[PDB]
RNA sequence: CUACCCUUGGUCAGGUUGAAGUUCAGGUAACACUGAAUGGAGGACCGAACCGACUUACGUUGAAAAGUGAGCGGAUGAACU
RNA sequence: CGGGUCCUAAGCUGAGGCCGACAGGCGUAGGCGAUGGAUAACAGGUUGAUAUUCCUGUACCACCUAUAAUCGUUUUAAUCG
RNA sequence: UAAGGAACUCGGCAAAAUGACCCCGUAACUUCGGGAGAAGGGGUGCUCUUUAGGGUUAACGCCCAGAAGAGCCGCAGUGAAUAGGCCCAAGCGACUGUUUAUCAAAAACACAGGUCUCUGCUAAACCGUAAGGUGAUGUAUAGGGGCUGACGCCUGCCCGGU
RNA sequence: UCCUAAGGUAGCGAAAUUCCUUGUCGGGUAAGUUCCGACCCGCACGAAAGGCGUAACGAUUUGGGCACUGUCUCAACGAGA
RNA sequence: CUGCAUUAGCUAGUUGGUAAGGUAACGGCUUACCAAGGCAACGAUGCAUAGCCGACCUGAGAGGGUGAUCGGCCACACUGGA
RNA sequence: GGGCGUAAAGCGCGCGUAGGCGGUUUUUUAAGUCUGAUGUGAAAGCCCACGGCUCAACCGUGGAGGGUCAUUGGAAACUGGAAAACUUGAGUGCAGAAGAGGAAAGUGGAAUUCCAUGUGUAGCGGUGAAAUGCGCAGAGAUAUGGAGGAACACCAGUGGCGAAGGCGACUUUCUGGUCUGUAACUGACGCUGAUGUGCGAAAGCGUGGGGAUCAAACAGGAUUAGAUACCCUGGUAGUCCACGCCGUAAACGAUGAGUGCUAAGUGUUAGGGGGCCCCUUAGUGCUGCAGCUAACGCAUUAAGCACUCCGCCUGGGGAGUA
RNA sequence: GUCGAAGGUGGGACAAAUGAUUGGGGUGAAGUCGUAACAAGGUAGCCGUAUCGGAAGGUGCGGCUGGAUCACCUCCUU
RNA sequence: AAGGAGGUAAAAAUGG
């Protein structure tokens, strides 16, 4: 995605100003990815090298969201229910 | 009459099976995929009408110059008329 | 009511036309040609023998004649087409 | 139709047997559709009691349709009639079709698929003396002819002869 | 080594093809010129006049079972023309 | 307290509840009803093998092998049921 | 109380589930962990002692032993559980770098083959030497034009990129990863990874295209004792494209991943900081200590020293067979 | 009358033995044919794959060095 | 000057 498009949603899903680091900004951030990356592949079917990057931002997703469900269960259901990613 | 064809019409009780597609649920990063429901395909299934003619008995100066009785095959199709 | 005084399909025929020893063959316009399209009447009664045909009752279609509420009266504007 | 039960016969030819509906259950193999109604079993009448339902109706009523239990009768309850016999193997043809009207229905024809070959359009092929037509109101993913004949795995060598 | 254009590959094989022949061996039967499996000295298979397989299908040809029975042992009685 | 995954699914009185019956006794132990539960990769199920132990043999030990005689526990008495 | 570079042994490589393992500090719990008491672990046996058979075996009597045992009371360092903090690992933001990383379209030059035509004559081609073959119907050579397929000369480098396989003309679009500095940001969110799920050179399979070159099969010639070859002349599949399938290679560094630590010298790729020099990050090479090794050799890109997890080995055949 | 051993009937599952015939494997004596590998083994070998051939093997494509080698350039180490 | 890595020519009868 654009920095524009980056900085658009980490302002958005920040839990504070100056938040960057946040789990629901990391995984905002990569949910944007991951939706460009599947358009990509959608036409460009063949693109295997692509892909594996996706594939590795969808495992570093899960774990992401493994661990601020361990850590808040409200503000994962929060954050899931934000993304339409269940 | 009969073969093929042309144009235009008609007919095929009843029962059965349940293709594709679709929807819902689950599932996936997304697809595959799984289940249920829905759906109603087929020179598909059983079986009358209808078409046919495998076996057999009878008939053989016949009821009939090719039939009759009992079984037999097809029966939405390259169907029958 | 079914057919004709309506329509066309396959097919048949075919003015001129094209072709061919003769005979004649082919074919355009045009015709003919239902198995299809269009198309106004029903119930009851009656005879030995016909009946949606005769009779009774009640309809409908096309056309004609007279009288007409109303509208028109020559670029028309009523009306036909 | 006693006893027997294919000993008949070229051959189980004919006959006999099976046959309906419900429930249980069902193999190899398979192109995953099937094979399958595989096979092999169980139930089936009538009376009464209790009782989940569905359609139509204000309701009553009418219609459809189950479940459980307890009883009754016969040799026998799809009490008649109508209604698959089944299985294991092999050859052939893939299959549904077609055929010698009137001794042959088949392993024959056809077939979807394969391949070869001709054909550039007034196409080639075909009918006709021709005109005129079919091909086609089509145009090489098309049209004619030959051979092969679903599908799977394959299809070797020889161009001297014709 | 002779000859030829070149000498039959895979697969299959006593076969819808095998004369000899009821080949031989194994299975099935009390007994099997048929049948099935195998062998290969293929008289005289063989790759689109296709080779070899093949689920499903068949009034197809073939061998074996269960059931069944007047087909038979071996005939008898009854009904009707 | 045992081997195998070239055994991955098993279970329908099965798992729980209610009532009754039954037993010295509790209990699905059995029956009737309701529910769909129960087990399993921490190895269920299936298959194969086996009486278990105190002990015995061996080994420096850790371990490995064995389960005669003697003692304990179990199971059986031609086979199966009562 | 062993191993996997070359002896048998690292899955071809990713992504990732269960499980195993897990950075620093504080408080708390007592499951593991440690310690005391009680009961029990039959008898016989083994071991130690004593006594009786004349000895011994043997017999007898005491002692000791044997539990991963149970109940109960205590400790809190470590592992486990609960609560609270940290930024060093891991990601994110911010500023920068290079790249044959991948996918799809388009453009281009050289060269090969073929077709047409002009000139031209008797050879061409090929080999160790030859012949088959092509060519007097005009070959080969030469000039021009056309058809079409395939690969990208120089750059080019122990160079670059990618998990591996792999990626080299140029242009555009889409897209993955990596590295450098910074210290806002999250606050252990990590490592490994059975089962699973994907990618995976070449050959090969299916359908449809395409077809220059090269070339299994195959034909001819040569060599040879023979020559089902090596060599020569042809030549089909295939070699190319799309979409599916296959899933294997000496898929190699014959070297699993992560992490830290342990002398040095010298290149090169992409960066950064301080004065041609010094320092520094990440790679990529060479040389070489300690240490390791059967040896060869490895040696901050370990095959050294250690911890975690996975895979794998246990003489050669039989056999990667049934 | 319920339960009920044995028995009967049926289609399946599993195991063992056996079977005309058939396939490779191992061992064995101076057997027959060739000579693939080890040196550059006289065509470097080997790996995966395809196909062909009496046989070892040959050939094609990609891969490896666990390949010898005369001349050349290109770098790195002492 | 001596060693390590990459590319790359030319040659070739047959049997010991
Ligand atoms: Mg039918
Ligand atoms: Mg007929
Ligand atoms: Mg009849
Ligand atoms: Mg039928
Ligand atoms: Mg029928
Ligand atoms: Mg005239
Ligand atoms: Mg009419
Ligand atoms: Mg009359
Ligand atoms: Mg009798
Ligand atoms: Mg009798
Ligand atoms: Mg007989
Ligand atoms: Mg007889
Ligand atoms: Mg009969
Ligand atoms: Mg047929
Ligand atoms: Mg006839
Ligand atoms: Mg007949
Ligand atoms: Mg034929
Ligand atoms: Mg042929
Ligand atoms: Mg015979
Ligand atoms: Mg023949
Ligand atoms: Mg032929
Ligand atoms: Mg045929
Ligand atoms: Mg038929
Ligand atoms: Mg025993
Ligand atoms: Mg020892
Ligand atoms: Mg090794
Ligand atoms: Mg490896
Ligand atoms: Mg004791
Ligand atoms: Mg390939
Ligand atoms: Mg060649
Ligand atoms: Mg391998
Ligand atoms: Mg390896
Ligand atoms: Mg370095
Ligand atoms: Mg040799
Ligand atoms: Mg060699
Ligand atoms: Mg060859």
């Amino acid at each position: 995605i654009s920095q524009e498009r980056k900085n658009e949603i980490i302002k958005e899903y920040r839990v504070h100003e100056t938040d960057t680091g946040s789990p629901e900004v990391q995984i905002a951030v990569l949910t944007a990815e991951i939706n460009a990356v599947n358009e990509h592949l959608r036409t460009h079917k063949k693109d295997h090298h692509s892909r594996r990057g996706l594939l590795k931002m969808v495992g570093r997703r899960r774990h992401l969201l493994n661990y601020l469900r361990s850590k808040d269960i409200q503000r994962y259901r929060e954050l899931i229910k934000s993304l339409g990613i269940r």
